[PDB]
């Protein structure tokens, strides 16, 4: 308790060194597909406007603002939209407030208005300790259920004599063996059967959603076909319960953190004094 | 610690209800703003077709579904993009992997190939414990000074004698009213001057952005226009104290919603034992 100041610098330092190298490997990566994608719009104008002699750069600029606005505004400008395929409606207002409250934000659905978004504040505000209430709730019920159950594997296991070490990191590689075997690589199959997706795309919609980073460009929700009556419900007991293991699984890279930093701390203690 | 079963399935419960109560009250405030805006689209486009006599409707939805596509693609539509004006820099990749590392995730920037989300969820998966870490050492630093500050402001104030009772009340309202002004009411301010927003708009921006939700559709570094050298180091100053002064105002709220819940408890007992 109560960090030093000396230790918050350096964490400073080592976080600033991340980004640094984070922000080098993905401008690296991502400038060329940026550039042809630049290119492909240009030349897909110009060979509008070459084609149709009446159209002229004004007007063809004018109705692009106008998508562009439609696409801001939620509205698919595409094909013609029935009025009776509102997409604010009940379950998706229930999937906007959980986004709300678990805060994953994927921001396909925004608010527009100053009703909402005064609602949205105030909602967002008193949701996530609730939220949060439950989800510690969620978690020791799932941290008892396990730890009930490699105690009776354990407990059998003690027929075939074993040695007393490595049984925690036994227990530890089969919680996450489990874990993402149940909560990545299944829903996996399900999203990219039901969507199209690609196997990458919902390993990584998985970890950004249940991360809950949440960045909306993948979104299991909104694409421009219909899903069984029962999908979205769910889909959200997956994300609740996703939650508690991702929460349970980042506190324990942190907890190797820690311990990598006091061996790394004492190793450099120990070179420091005998080096002289 | 280890929270029953029974009062999960109480939270539980409660939650839905606040998910069901939140979702009518948006999708009674929300639909007529998108009707409008699917009439609008709707005329727009006719209107469009009936100036412009050489185009056919195929084509136009051909240029609408490009269109979208590179807004999907993150490229803009409207104007000619410059070359040199790449949107995935080095400030903007630093801008990308704080969003990440942080759980806002915008998304107003994303991967979109391969190599850029497979990097981004080996980066998340690593950077999310880190940075757990250093906004603990910041926020146990805000608050050391804060608490000095006011031990001494309350040692100054003993010379008028004063009850012991409400002056915990006092500090929490000085430090609810300080942390509002120094972070939402005056960054509100910068970010509506410097970018056109209203005040209404610039508050949401800044409650999103601290609360970690992160939606994407108000975002201070992307606009078509350009700023300061500085301007988004001072942004990511912002957020990194304001991420600590909302936690601190989340756990706050959290406490207040356990004793109501406390209270609640022992009247409802209270009530239960007499009635008879
Ligand atoms: C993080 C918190 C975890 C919570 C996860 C559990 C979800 C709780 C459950 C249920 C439903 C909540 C809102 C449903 C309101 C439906 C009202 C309705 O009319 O359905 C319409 C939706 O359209 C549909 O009918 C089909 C699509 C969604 C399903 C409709 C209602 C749910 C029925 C089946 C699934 C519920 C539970 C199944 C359990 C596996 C809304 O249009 P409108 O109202 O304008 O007419
Ligand atoms: C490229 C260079 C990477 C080499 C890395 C690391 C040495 C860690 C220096 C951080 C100094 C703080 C020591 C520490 O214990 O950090 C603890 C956790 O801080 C961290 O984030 C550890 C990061 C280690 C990264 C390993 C690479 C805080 O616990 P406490 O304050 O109670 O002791
Ligand atoms: C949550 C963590 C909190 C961290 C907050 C502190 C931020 C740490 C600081 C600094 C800069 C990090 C990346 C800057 C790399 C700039 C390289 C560059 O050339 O600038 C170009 C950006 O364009 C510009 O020159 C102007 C716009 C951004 C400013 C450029 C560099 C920073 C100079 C001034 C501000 C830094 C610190 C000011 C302190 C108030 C990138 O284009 P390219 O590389 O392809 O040629
Ligand atoms: C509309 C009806 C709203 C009236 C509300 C509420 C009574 C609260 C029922 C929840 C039963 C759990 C009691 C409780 O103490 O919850 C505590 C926190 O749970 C909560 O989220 C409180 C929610 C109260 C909402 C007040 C409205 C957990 O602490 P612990 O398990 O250690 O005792
Ligand atoms: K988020
Ligand atoms: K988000
Ligand atoms: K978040
Ligand atoms: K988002």
């Amino acid at each position: 308790t109560v960090m030093k100041w000396k230790t918050v610098l350096a964490i400073f330092l080592l976080v600033v060194l991340y980004l640094i190298i984070g922000a080098t490997v993905f401008k690296a990566l991502e400038q060329p597909e940026e550039g042809l994608q630049k290119y492909r719009i240009i030349q897909e104008k110009i060979d509008f406007l070459s084609m149709h002699t009446c159209v002229q750069t004004s007007e063809l600029e004018d109705l692009v603002k106008q998508v562009v606005l439609a696409i801001r505004a939620g509205v698919n400008p595409s094909g013609h939209p029935s009025q009776e395929s509102s997409m604010w409606d009940l379950s998706s207002s229930f999937f906007f407030a959980g986004t709300v409250i678990t805060t994953i934000g994927f921001g396909n659905v925004s608010p527009h208005t100053e009703g909402g978004r005064i609602f949205c504040i105030i909602y967002a505000l008193l949701g996530i300790p609730l939220f949060g209430f439950l989800l510690a709730g969620v978690g020791d019920q799932l941290g008892t259920i396990f730890g009930k159950g490699i105690a009776k594997v354990e407990k059998m296991f003690v027929k075939w004599n074993v040695s007393q070490t490595k049984i925690r990191v036994t227990s530890t590689v089969l919680f996450i063996l489990f874990g993402c075997l149940l909560f990545v690589a299944l829903p996996a199959l399900i999203f990219q059967h039901i969507e199209g997706w690609s196997a990458l795309e919902s390993i990584y919609f998985v970890v950004i959603t249940l991360t809950t980073i949440g960045f909306g460009d993948f979104v299991a929700g909104g694409s421009e076909i219909e899903y069984l009556d029962y999908y979205k419900p769910i889909v959200w007991f997956w994300i609740l319960v996703g939650l508690a293991y991702f929460a349970a699984v980042l506190s324990m890279i942190g907890d190797w953190l820690r311990v990598i930093s006091k061996k790394t701390k004492e190793e450099v203690g120990e070179f420091r004094a005998h080096a002289a």
